[PDB]
């Protein structure tokens, strides 16, 4: 696919709001993913044992990870579709070290869209949500093609 510049604008405008507090958004998003789809928590050997949302909130490791993951996602979105390089090392570790199915990336995309909608309703109207979804669909589609070249899934 290909986003127009206007769509990229809508995506990078609400992302700039996220960047005002990356660690808070990363906690909200990972907790929303683990509460909605608890099977995803099992992929993390580091926090797998967390039993409640309070324990998740208080975990520093979980918060660090959230920052690591959002930061990488932000660096990809800022590329505006020219992210080949960035995607490479990311697709490799997720396909052969962590083993993250495409379905899980869909789950976190849904968690990202849920939190942005809750926190930033003014900058996340229907058109901006359609654009963000488009950008994540692109990210998934390109990672899915990379997984296949690498020998994993699809
Ligand atoms: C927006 C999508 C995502 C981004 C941008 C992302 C980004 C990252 C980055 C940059 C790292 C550290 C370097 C590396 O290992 O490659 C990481 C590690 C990891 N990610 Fe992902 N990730 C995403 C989605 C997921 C999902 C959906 C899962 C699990 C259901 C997953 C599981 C993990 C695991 C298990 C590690 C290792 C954690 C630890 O050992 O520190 N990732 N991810």
């Amino acid at each position: 696919m290909v986003l127009s510049e206007g769509e990229w604008q809508l995506v990078l405008h609400v992302w700039a709001k996220v960047e005002a507090d990356v660690a808070g958004h990363g906690q909200d998003i990972l907790i929303r993913l683990f509460k909605s789809h608890p099977e995803t928590l099992e992929k993390f050997d580091r926090f797998k044992h967390l039993k409640t949302e309070a324990e998740m909130k208080a975990s520093e490791d979980l918060k660090k990870h959230g920052v690591t993951a959002l930061t990488a996602l932000g660096a990809i979105l800022k590329k505006k579709g020219h992210h080949e390089a960035e995607l490479k090392p990311l697709a490799q570790s997720h396909a052969t070290k962590h083993k993250i199915p495409i379905k899980y990336l869909e789950f976190i995309s849904e968690a990202i869209i849920h939190v942005l909608h809750s926190r930033h309703p003014g900058n996340f109207g229907a058109d901006a949500q359609g654009a963000m979804n488009k950008a994540l669909e692109l990210f998934r589609k390109d990672i899915a093609a990379k997984y296949k070249e690498l020998g994993y899934q699809g």
